[PDB]
Protein backbone atom coordinates (compact mmCIF):
# COMPACT_ATOMS: atom_id res chain seq x y z
CA UNK A 1 0.00 0.00 0.00
CA UNK A 2 0.74 3.54 -0.65
CA UNK A 3 -0.20 7.37 0.52
CA UNK A 4 0.79 10.38 0.43
CA UNK A 5 0.71 11.76 4.40
CA UNK A 6 1.94 8.40 6.10
CA UNK A 7 5.58 9.11 5.95
CA UNK A 8 5.23 4.92 6.17
CA UNK A 9 4.60 4.29 2.60
CA UNK A 10 4.66 7.90 1.83
CA UNK A 11 6.32 9.36 -1.83
CA UNK A 12 9.76 8.78 -0.35
CA UNK A 13 9.06 5.40 0.31
CA UNK A 14 8.19 4.48 -2.89
CA UNK A 15 11.18 3.94 -4.81
CA UNK A 16 12.04 1.35 -2.36
CA UNK A 17 8.35 -0.49 -2.49
CA UNK A 18 7.86 -0.12 -5.83
CA UNK A 19 11.20 -0.68 -7.59
CA UNK A 20 9.46 -1.41 -10.84
CA UNK A 21 9.37 1.53 -11.80
CA UNK A 22 9.55 4.16 -8.92
CA UNK A 23 13.38 3.63 -8.42
CA UNK A 24 13.50 5.11 -12.33
CA UNK A 25 15.75 7.68 -13.95
CA UNK A 26 12.79 8.65 -16.09
CA UNK A 27 10.16 9.53 -13.52
CA UNK A 28 7.81 12.50 -13.14
CA UNK A 29 6.26 15.31 -12.39
CA UNK A 30 9.43 17.66 -12.91
CA UNK A 31 10.23 21.12 -12.79
CA UNK A 32 9.41 22.47 -16.21
CA UNK A 33 12.36 25.25 -16.91
CA UNK A 34 11.24 27.50 -19.61
CA UNK A 35 14.68 28.74 -20.03
CA UNK A 36 16.47 25.23 -20.35
CA UNK A 37 13.86 23.68 -22.72
CA UNK A 38 14.14 23.04 -26.17
CA UNK A 39 11.85 24.64 -28.21
CA UNK A 40 10.37 22.29 -31.49
CA UNK A 41 8.68 23.70 -33.34
CA UNK A 42 7.22 20.53 -35.57
CA UNK A 43 5.24 20.19 -32.14
CA UNK A 44 1.52 20.70 -33.24
CA UNK A 45 -1.47 22.44 -31.37
CA UNK A 46 -3.44 19.48 -29.01
CA UNK A 47 -7.37 19.05 -30.68
CA UNK A 48 -9.34 17.35 -28.01
CA UNK A 49 -12.45 15.94 -29.51
CA UNK A 50 -15.23 13.44 -29.03
CA UNK A 51 -17.20 11.02 -30.69
CA UNK A 52 -20.98 12.14 -30.71
CA UNK A 53 -22.34 8.86 -30.88
CA UNK A 54 -21.42 7.67 -27.37
CA UNK A 55 -24.25 7.95 -25.10
CA UNK A 56 -22.61 5.74 -22.54
CA UNK A 57 -22.24 7.60 -18.58
CA UNK A 58 -19.40 8.90 -17.19
CA UNK A 59 -18.31 8.60 -13.39
CA UNK A 60 -16.23 9.93 -10.72
CA UNK A 61 -15.14 8.01 -7.70
CA UNK A 62 -13.18 9.37 -4.57
CA UNK A 63 -10.11 6.43 -4.61
CA UNK A 64 -8.74 7.66 -1.65
CA UNK A 65 -5.79 9.26 -2.93
CA UNK A 66 -7.78 11.83 -5.97
CA UNK A 67 -11.25 12.40 -7.33
CA UNK A 68 -10.87 10.13 -10.41
CA UNK A 69 -13.21 10.86 -13.36
CA UNK A 70 -13.66 7.43 -15.56
CA UNK A 71 -15.31 8.38 -18.82
CA UNK A 72 -16.54 5.47 -21.24
CA UNK A 73 -14.56 3.78 -23.92
CA UNK A 74 -14.55 5.42 -27.24
CA UNK A 75 -15.67 8.93 -26.55
CA UNK A 76 -12.92 11.72 -26.18
CA UNK A 77 -9.88 11.78 -28.02
CA UNK A 78 -6.52 13.77 -28.08
CA UNK A 79 -4.96 14.39 -31.22
CA UNK A 80 -1.40 15.54 -31.67
CA UNK A 81 -1.16 15.65 -35.49
CA UNK A 82 -4.44 17.01 -36.68
CA UNK A 83 -6.06 13.94 -37.99
CA UNK A 84 -9.09 13.18 -35.88
CA UNK A 85 -8.40 9.27 -36.38
CA UNK A 86 -8.42 8.34 -32.64
CA UNK A 87 -4.73 7.82 -31.87
CA UNK A 88 -5.40 8.35 -28.39
CA UNK A 89 -8.32 7.51 -26.23
CA UNK A 90 -9.00 9.27 -23.18
CA UNK A 91 -9.64 7.18 -20.29
CA UNK A 92 -9.76 9.03 -16.97
CA UNK A 93 -9.16 12.70 -15.50
CA UNK A 94 -7.89 12.99 -11.82
CA UNK A 95 -6.85 15.86 -10.03
CA UNK A 96 -3.87 16.54 -7.20
CA UNK A 97 -4.47 19.71 -4.87
CA UNK A 98 -2.98 21.36 -1.59
CA UNK A 99 -4.45 22.11 1.91
CA UNK A 100 -3.73 26.11 0.69
CA UNK A 101 -3.59 27.78 -2.13
CA UNK A 102 -0.27 28.39 -2.98
CA UNK A 103 0.57 24.81 -3.27
CA UNK A 104 -0.90 21.51 -5.17
CA UNK A 105 0.47 21.05 -8.87
CA UNK A 106 2.49 18.26 -9.50
CA UNK A 107 4.80 19.98 -12.04
CA UNK A 108 6.19 22.96 -11.48
CA UNK A 109 6.54 25.74 -14.40
CA UNK A 110 10.16 27.64 -13.54
CA UNK A 111 10.04 26.22 -9.81
CA UNK A 112 6.15 27.73 -9.51
CA UNK A 113 3.39 25.73 -8.03
CA UNK A 114 -0.26 25.87 -8.97
CA UNK A 115 -2.95 25.62 -6.79
CA UNK A 116 -4.79 22.62 -8.87
CA UNK A 117 -3.61 20.31 -11.74
CA UNK A 118 -5.74 18.03 -13.62
CA UNK A 119 -4.26 15.02 -15.52
CA UNK A 120 -5.83 13.26 -18.32
CA UNK A 121 -4.93 10.44 -19.03
CA UNK A 122 -4.96 8.70 -22.36
CA UNK A 123 -4.03 5.50 -24.17
CA UNK A 124 -2.04 4.92 -27.58
CA UNK A 125 -5.22 3.15 -29.15
CA UNK A 126 -2.99 3.52 -32.44
CA UNK A 127 -0.71 0.62 -30.93
CA UNK A 128 -2.75 -1.09 -28.42
CA UNK A 129 -6.38 -2.42 -28.33
CA UNK A 130 -7.58 -1.26 -24.70
CA UNK A 131 -6.27 0.71 -21.37
CA UNK A 132 -5.52 -2.49 -19.58
CA UNK A 133 -3.23 -3.35 -22.86
CA UNK A 134 -1.75 0.47 -22.41
CA UNK A 135 -1.25 0.82 -19.07
CA UNK A 136 1.80 -1.59 -18.25
CA UNK A 137 3.72 -1.69 -21.90
CA UNK A 138 6.21 0.73 -23.11
CA UNK A 139 4.81 3.69 -24.93
CA UNK A 140 1.18 3.26 -23.62
CA UNK A 141 0.34 6.20 -22.07
CA UNK A 142 -0.12 10.20 -22.80
CA UNK A 143 -1.17 12.16 -20.54
CA UNK A 144 -2.29 15.95 -20.51
CA UNK A 145 -1.35 18.43 -17.53
CA UNK A 146 -3.80 21.13 -16.92
CA UNK A 147 -3.02 24.13 -14.36
CA UNK A 148 -5.60 26.08 -12.63
CA UNK A 149 -4.82 29.03 -11.14
CA UNK A 150 -7.66 31.43 -8.46
CA UNK A 151 -9.35 34.60 -9.53
CA UNK A 152 -11.25 36.65 -6.87
CA UNK A 153 -13.46 38.63 -9.85
CA UNK A 154 -14.99 35.66 -13.15
CA UNK A 155 -18.32 34.56 -13.91
CA UNK A 156 -18.76 30.70 -13.49
CA UNK A 157 -19.44 30.29 -17.37
CA UNK A 158 -15.67 31.23 -17.71
CA UNK A 159 -14.24 29.00 -15.06
CA UNK A 160 -13.47 25.53 -15.65
CA UNK A 161 -15.86 24.37 -13.25
CA UNK A 162 -18.23 25.36 -16.49
CA UNK A 163 -16.68 22.56 -18.52
CA UNK A 164 -16.60 20.12 -15.37
CA UNK A 165 -20.32 20.65 -14.66
CA UNK A 166 -19.66 21.74 -10.95
CA UNK A 167 -18.74 17.23 -11.35
CA UNK A 168 -22.81 16.68 -10.56
CA UNK A 169 -22.43 18.30 -7.31
CA UNK A 170 -20.73 15.42 -5.92
CA UNK A 171 -17.37 16.94 -4.77
CA UNK A 172 -18.60 17.34 -0.36
CA UNK A 173 -17.88 15.91 2.88
CA UNK A 174 -19.75 13.13 1.98
CA UNK A 175 -18.48 12.03 -1.08
CA UNK A 176 -16.70 9.18 0.82
CA UNK A 177 -13.79 6.36 -0.74
CA UNK A 178 -14.21 4.47 -2.24
CA UNK A 179 -17.47 5.69 -3.86
CA UNK A 180 -18.61 6.30 -7.19
CA UNK A 181 -21.26 8.57 -9.00
CA UNK A 182 -23.06 9.15 -12.26
CA UNK A 183 -22.07 12.31 -13.07
CA UNK A 184 -22.86 14.95 -16.33
CA UNK A 185 -20.35 14.44 -19.23
CA UNK A 186 -16.98 17.36 -18.76
CA UNK A 187 -16.82 18.78 -21.94
CA UNK A 188 -13.14 18.47 -22.84
CA UNK A 189 -13.10 20.08 -25.59
CA UNK A 190 -14.48 23.53 -24.20
CA UNK A 191 -11.98 22.98 -20.94
CA UNK A 192 -8.96 23.09 -23.40
CA UNK A 193 -10.18 26.03 -24.95
CA UNK A 194 -9.87 27.98 -21.80
CA UNK A 195 -6.18 27.64 -22.57
CA UNK A 196 -3.67 27.74 -25.45
CA UNK A 197 -3.55 24.66 -26.35
CA UNK A 198 -0.16 25.25 -28.93
CA UNK A 199 1.54 26.40 -25.64
CA UNK A 200 3.39 23.34 -24.24
CA UNK A 201 5.86 21.39 -22.48
CA UNK A 202 6.69 17.93 -23.77
CA UNK A 203 8.70 14.98 -22.63
CA UNK A 204 9.30 11.28 -21.90
CA UNK A 205 7.95 10.28 -17.96
CA UNK A 206 5.69 8.23 -15.87
CA UNK A 207 2.80 7.51 -13.91
CA UNK A 208 3.28 10.15 -10.76
CA UNK A 209 1.66 7.55 -8.30
CA UNK A 210 2.36 4.04 -7.92
CA UNK A 211 4.00 1.87 -9.76
CA UNK A 212 5.10 5.32 -11.38
CA UNK A 213 5.52 2.95 -14.81
CA UNK A 214 7.77 5.11 -16.94
CA UNK A 215 5.56 4.51 -20.20
CA UNK A 216 4.48 8.28 -19.88
CA UNK A 217 4.09 10.99 -23.59
CA UNK A 218 3.72 14.41 -21.30
CA UNK A 219 2.36 17.21 -22.46
CA UNK A 220 1.71 19.84 -19.84
CA UNK A 221 0.27 23.49 -21.15
CA UNK A 222 2.03 26.62 -19.86
CA UNK A 223 -1.41 28.86 -19.60
CA UNK A 224 -3.74 27.87 -16.35
CA UNK A 225 -7.51 27.80 -16.52
CA UNK A 226 -9.09 29.76 -14.59
CA UNK A 227 -11.05 28.49 -11.15
CA UNK A 228 -12.11 30.56 -7.47
CA UNK A 229 -11.83 29.77 -3.90
CA UNK A 230 -14.59 28.46 -3.53
CA UNK A 231 -14.39 25.77 -6.13
CA UNK A 232 -10.83 24.80 -4.92
CA UNK A 233 -12.04 24.72 -1.76
CA UNK A 234 -14.62 21.90 -2.49
CA UNK A 235 -11.97 19.32 -3.41
CA UNK A 236 -10.58 19.94 -0.39
CA UNK A 237 -13.73 18.89 1.24
CA UNK A 238 -13.43 14.98 0.63
CA UNK A 239 -11.97 12.87 2.78
CA UNK A 240 -8.44 10.81 2.05
CA UNK A 241 -8.39 6.72 2.64
CA UNK A 242 -7.71 5.45 5.60
CA UNK A 243 -4.08 4.81 5.06
CA UNK A 244 -3.31 8.38 4.94
CA UNK A 245 -2.53 10.31 8.09
CA UNK A 246 -3.95 13.60 7.19
CA UNK A 247 -8.31 13.23 7.22
CA UNK A 248 -8.98 15.52 4.79
CA UNK A 249 -7.76 15.06 0.94
CA UNK A 250 -5.31 17.49 -0.22
CA UNK A 251 -1.17 18.06 -1.07
CA UNK A 252 -2.24 14.82 -2.45
CA UNK A 253 0.84 15.37 -4.75
CA UNK A 254 4.56 13.39 -5.56
CA UNK A 255 7.23 15.74 -4.80
CA UNK A 256 9.66 17.17 -7.92
CA UNK A 257 12.13 14.56 -9.94
CA UNK A 258 15.09 15.66 -11.68
CA UNK A 259 14.87 15.27 -15.50
CA UNK A 260 18.21 13.16 -15.24
CA UNK A 261 19.30 11.60 -12.12
CA UNK A 262 22.85 11.12 -11.82
CA UNK A 263 22.70 7.66 -12.34
CA UNK A 264 20.57 7.87 -15.76
CA UNK A 265 22.02 5.56 -18.86
CA UNK A 266 20.27 8.02 -21.32
CA UNK A 267 19.93 11.58 -20.10
CA UNK A 268 16.14 12.76 -21.38
CA UNK A 269 15.27 16.17 -22.51
CA UNK A 270 12.54 18.67 -22.09
CA UNK A 271 10.74 20.20 -24.85
CA UNK A 272 8.43 23.15 -25.43
CA UNK A 273 5.84 23.99 -28.40
CA UNK A 274 4.53 27.23 -29.37
CA UNK A 275 1.99 28.45 -32.00
CA UNK A 276 2.94 28.81 -35.89
CA UNK A 277 4.24 32.35 -34.95
C1 LIG B 1 -22.72 25.15 -11.05
O1 LIG B 1 -22.58 26.06 -9.94
C2 LIG B 1 -23.06 27.44 -10.14
C3 LIG B 1 -22.76 28.14 -8.82
O2 LIG B 1 -23.35 27.49 -7.67
C4 LIG B 1 -24.53 27.49 -10.65
O3 LIG B 1 -25.45 28.66 -10.85
C5 LIG B 1 -25.22 30.12 -10.86
O4 LIG B 1 -24.21 30.74 -11.73
C6 LIG B 1 -23.52 31.94 -11.24
C7 LIG B 1 -22.64 32.62 -12.33
O5 LIG B 1 -21.41 33.31 -11.95
C8 LIG B 1 -22.93 31.50 -9.89
O6 LIG B 1 -21.87 32.29 -9.35
C9 LIG B 1 -24.10 31.46 -8.91
O7 LIG B 1 -23.67 30.91 -7.66
C10 LIG B 1 -25.35 30.73 -9.45
N1 LIG B 1 -26.45 31.70 -9.42
C11 LIG B 1 -27.75 31.41 -9.46
C12 LIG B 1 -28.66 32.27 -8.60
O8 LIG B 1 -28.18 30.51 -10.17
C13 LIG B 1 -24.57 26.63 -11.91
O9 LIG B 1 -25.89 26.61 -12.48
C14 LIG B 1 -24.13 25.18 -11.64
N2 LIG B 1 -24.21 24.44 -12.88
C15 LIG B 1 -24.88 23.31 -13.05
C16 LIG B 1 -25.44 23.07 -14.43
O10 LIG B 1 -25.02 22.51 -12.14
N1 LIG C 1 -1.17 10.66 -11.82
S1 LIG C 1 -0.94 10.18 -13.33
O1 LIG C 1 0.46 10.14 -13.54
O2 LIG C 1 -1.73 11.02 -14.19
C1 LIG C 1 -1.59 8.55 -13.47
C2 LIG C 1 -2.29 8.20 -14.62
C3 LIG C 1 -2.92 6.96 -14.70
C4 LIG C 1 -2.83 6.05 -13.64
N2 LIG C 1 -3.43 4.77 -13.73
C5 LIG C 1 -4.35 4.21 -14.53
S2 LIG C 1 -5.19 5.03 -15.75
N3 LIG C 1 -4.57 2.91 -14.23
C6 LIG C 1 -5.44 1.98 -14.87
C7 LIG C 1 -5.59 2.11 -16.26
C8 LIG C 1 -6.33 1.19 -16.97
C9 LIG C 1 -6.92 0.15 -16.29
F1 LIG C 1 -7.61 -0.78 -17.01
C10 LIG C 1 -6.81 0.00 -14.93
C11 LIG C 1 -6.07 0.93 -14.21
C12 LIG C 1 -2.11 6.41 -12.50
C13 LIG C 1 -1.49 7.65 -12.41
C1 LIG D 1 -18.35 5.87 -31.33
O1 LIG D 1 -19.45 5.43 -30.54
C2 LIG D 1 -20.18 4.37 -31.21
C3 LIG D 1 -21.47 4.07 -30.47
O2 LIG D 1 -21.19 3.84 -29.09
C4 LIG D 1 -19.29 3.12 -31.36
O3 LIG D 1 -19.93 1.91 -31.85
C5 LIG D 1 -18.09 3.55 -32.23
O4 LIG D 1 -17.15 2.48 -32.39
C6 LIG D 1 -17.35 4.74 -31.61
N1 LIG D 1 -16.24 5.18 -32.49
C7 LIG D 1 -14.91 5.12 -32.24
C8 LIG D 1 -14.46 4.43 -31.00
O5 LIG D 1 -14.05 5.61 -33.00
ZN1 LIG E 1 -2.27 12.35 -11.87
Amino acid sequence: EWSYTNILTGPETWHEHYKNMCSGYYQSPIDLKTDISTLDLKLKTVIIYRNTSSTETTTIQNNGHSAEVKFPRNTWFISFDGILDYKYEIIQMHFHWGNTDDRGSEHTIDGFRFPLEGHIVSFRRQMYSSPSEAIGRPGGLAVLGIMHQIVESIKYEQTAFKAYNNFSGVLNSQFVPPNNSTIDDINLALLLSLLNPSRYFRYLGSLTTPPCTENVLWTVFIDPVLITREQINLFRNLPYGSNEKQTRMGDNFRPIQLLNPIDTLASRTLYRATARG
